[PDB]
């Protein structure tokens, strides 16, 4: 990483950050908290550090390939928007980055260090990290076993376990916040069991989750 | 976090702080010591760091949703009190924060770093942390299985195990210190078994817990 | 904590200090080494840090309540000795602390940081730590199962196991060093078995523990 | 290692970096993620540090010998390109490195520290690290049990497990990116089972992996 | 501890140093390597830190008492040699230490910090550490089960296991290097079995341990 | 140790370096990777630190004695080459070291710190470390169960397991690189089974290990 006397300084990714990242993917495959874990472990990371984390994953090579193809599509999108001009980089400057420079594959650690601390900074680590999170969300979606359309409360299932399953499956749905808003409002109460489904009607369409779970405790 | 040469400096949340936070929620669900643990692990944290801790929680998504709704209500309360004025942020200043900026969702790490160290500081991490603790207390209450009204000493139960159960259940009650004061004074001795319930009367209504447990050791 | 370039600096309590403190109380309840552990883990701690350690204890809430009542009695003793004067705190100064400010309950981290580093320093962490250790000793006493009066050497019990039990029980007795001096001198040899009890007489009343255990090795 | 106030500074390789490296080779023998692990643990390393990691490997001495012979061939290639001139190293300079100086075997830590920080730097750690990775790839190839030519989808094998096996075996193939490109394009779909092999034809020869795995989910 | 910019600085004893020290005494009681461990963990320690390590030992309170009595005897020896003069400590100076000040029992951390860094330094930590090691050696001796006089090679016992037992028992003998020299030279070969006892004679009285163990490999 | 602002600074050996060193010797006795581990853990170490590591070894006291005798022989060799001159050490200088000063036994930490950082430096830690590694190699040799002369490929033994055993036993042989060169060239192919022994002849006497193991894969 790089961490802010106040003069900025470059460290290697620590063994426990790495060991933490690897044990996470061994245990939980790809799920939403894995991505938070990814983002959490990667604070201030250079592309080198990001590639480190991705190459140390053994197994799951279909997912790691999908992620490779995703990164290349964002790189091509970067290239199209940001064309590379001809001519020699004058003394006292640094070259403008390509898509592959941002993905760590055709840049040195110094150039990554150069872009990140320069005024203004081209935040290449943060740009790349987006592309990686993009591709991880695509994977999470694909490997999510169930659709949110199929989360129905069972006859004896206490309401709170039903809400746990609903929102877990919702967390892995790749759809925008307004869609999610609509599924919370439409599907949650729509797919409850007859008993609770009744009990919640009597609160009204704009009641909180805290209000709804207190309603169906006694049920 | 940010930690105080004496010049302030910004670090990433460490892997063990994170690993500690995750293992805590895996093991103990939501109980009062979890919140102390939360507060303890989050010292000096930015909103980014606070969101990190909350998103790495797998499972319990009903609780994490309730917490989401709580945070939005405090944000709306913040917005109403603190309206955002029109006009461009002049050079040498920083914008005044919205509710969503405080919750890390619509601010950068730099802006969070900006507010926290500026003179005077807008302590956004500390404000957000309150809202999160607010919502965690609401959860602890909801998931507490028993009411304090139902903690009765059993015929053979030594007094000290009864006090352990009383104060554990009391710790999860969401009621102010004066109410708690009253429950200690009224209910504790009121719900003891006939034997100890007698033995404590003979001390009087203003005796300490150390005095009461010595009284009922021999019982 | 705060730790001494030489300019003083404020850190958060580390995850392993915390994890160490919690695992200690899970395992060994309240015994004398727990208090050494407490003191050891708390070096340079602010009241915030001290409260952190105490609130992360799950279970044992009778003990944690007793400790609460103890802290309040020392706070009232502090208040009586140190009254708070009327009038506004002039620029370039800091307020004099109340009992509750010392117990971290009605002070900020900055004020605690203020008192500790100021010239002269009001060492609030160290004052509070005393009150906490005070209340922990009261607990250790109460939860000690046996009295020192009841440690008698058994007929086949080698002398060294008897000395181990004597001094362990003595460590949990809440009585001053001169009392302890007297119990070592009177009770140890007085409660040995007939065989060793004899063998030690022949050394005289002012012989060391090293001399006494060599005496009763062959017995 | 050496890690960037901003003045550069030399540290010893930490016990956990070492312990991490050793446990990796105990567990997983030689596979592609081991090399990422190698590269990851070795950031900023001197040749001393690189030799440290290689000598602490117990077992696998055939592989460690092959690696020895590989390093000597790159050293001889270095020597041939970079001949060592006669004459005394003038005051205010440092000698130009031989192949064996780069491999840490005939240089001090100071000389390695000298080359790495000097202006311009001879990056000896990074040069050596290449030679080591070179020899590790040769080992991974040799110890890979299967050829990519033999990865055929089985009749009941869901497509995603087949892709996992394909790309895992591909990761250990020592052939350039254009060859790999060709194997992805030719062999993957060519070696699928009749069912999926059909289903993918109907997308066309230029469809993504995300598109192909969605195609064969329902199969 | 205190550890050497170059300006000296005071740290708390770390949780793992402490946890390491406690686990050592739980596992191995008192043996020679425990003392090396003690010395090793205590580098640069103040008396506070030394007392920390000693009070966190649960169990073994006979040994910890013996150690208490030993420390008091060295303190009285210190007092007799170093009498405390009358009169007020002038501004710009610090008091001369008593025996109890050196044992951490009647001094603050500041005074310990004062003596250690002052010019000239009174190295109180190092003086106390001696007294503690003194008392630990006395304990190791006492708790050593066997005398070196009783280590005889058995008829089938390979020579190297006999040497392992000899020198282990010798390490716990409290006798000076010249005595140890004599026991190596007299007893080792004197207590070997008839076979090896012969075989070594034929080398002569001034042969090394490497020479003697090669001699008795084939036996 | 001592580790390079750029001003040099002295640290204590860390608990995990120590714990790592002790667990290594508990597990693997004395083998070549133990020595790499030794060298690896001891980077920048003073003689104090080196003695720390050696005294914390419990068990194996025959080996630790042999090592003691070895160190004394190198000390006597040092003394003979480097005689100690008469006369008082003038102000602004430091004494020249004896053999026992280098072995940490008759020098302070300050004097060790003095020699190591002075211009020019007498690198006492590095000199001592050599003597210790010298004596460890002598031990490894002695405790190696098998001679390289006895490593013969068995009839069904795949070639690669045979190479693993050959080079493992070779790593523990105490003979120079030219001897080792000769054993690789003469014995390896000379002691293979009839089948492989044939197959390798047909490559010629100057073929690599990578070439030889590919040759005997199909066998
Ligand atoms: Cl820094
Ligand atoms: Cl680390
Ligand atoms: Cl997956
Ligand atoms: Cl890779
Ligand atoms: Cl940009
Ligand atoms: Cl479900
Ligand atoms: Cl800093
Ligand atoms: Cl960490
Ligand atoms: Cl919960
Ligand atoms: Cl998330
Ligand atoms: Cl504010
Ligand atoms: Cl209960
Ligand atoms: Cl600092
Ligand atoms: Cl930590
Ligand atoms: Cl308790
Ligand atoms: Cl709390
Ligand atoms: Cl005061
Ligand atoms: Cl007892
Ligand atoms: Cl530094
Ligand atoms: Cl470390
Ligand atoms: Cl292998
Ligand atoms: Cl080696
Ligand atoms: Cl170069
Ligand atoms: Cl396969
Ligand atoms: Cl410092
Ligand atoms: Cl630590
Ligand atoms: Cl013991
Ligand atoms: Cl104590
Ligand atoms: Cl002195
Ligand atoms: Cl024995
Ligand atoms: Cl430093
Ligand atoms: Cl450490
Ligand atoms: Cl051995
Ligand atoms: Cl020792
Ligand atoms: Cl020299
Ligand atoms: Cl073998």
């Amino acid at each position: 990483p790089i961490v802010q006397q106040g003069q900025m300084v470059h460290q290697a990714i620590s063994p426990r950050t790495l060991n933490a990242w690897v044990k996470v993917v061994e245990e939980k495959a790809f799920s939403p908290e894995v991505i938070a874990m990814f983002s959490a472990l990667s604070e201030g990371a250079t592309p080198q550090d990001l590639n480190t984390m991705l190459n140390t994953v053994g197994g799951h090579q279909a997912a790691m390939q999908m992620l490779k193809e995703t990164i290349n599509e964002e790189a091509a999108e970067w290239d199209r928007l940001h064309p590379v001009h001809a001519g020699p980089i004058a003394p006292g400057q640094m070259r403008e980055p390509r898509g592959s420079d941002i993905a760590g594959t055709t840049s040195t650690l110094q150039e990554q260090i150069g872009w990140m601390t320069h005024n203004p900074p081209i935040p290449v680590g943060e740009i790349y990290k987006r592309w990686i999170i993009l591709g991880l969300n695509k994977i999470v979606r694909m490997y999510s076993p169930t659709s949110i359309l199929d989360i129905r409360q069972g006859p004896k299932e206490p309401f709170r376990d039903y809400v746990d399953r609903f929102y877990k499956t919702l967390r892995a749905e790749q759809a925008s916040q307004e869609v999610k808003n609509w599924m919370t409002e439409t599907l949650l109460v729509q797919n409850a069991n007859p008993d609770c489904k009744t009990i919640l009607k009597a609160l009204g369409p704009g009641a909180t989750l805290e209000e709804m779970m207190i309603a169906c405790q006694g049920v």
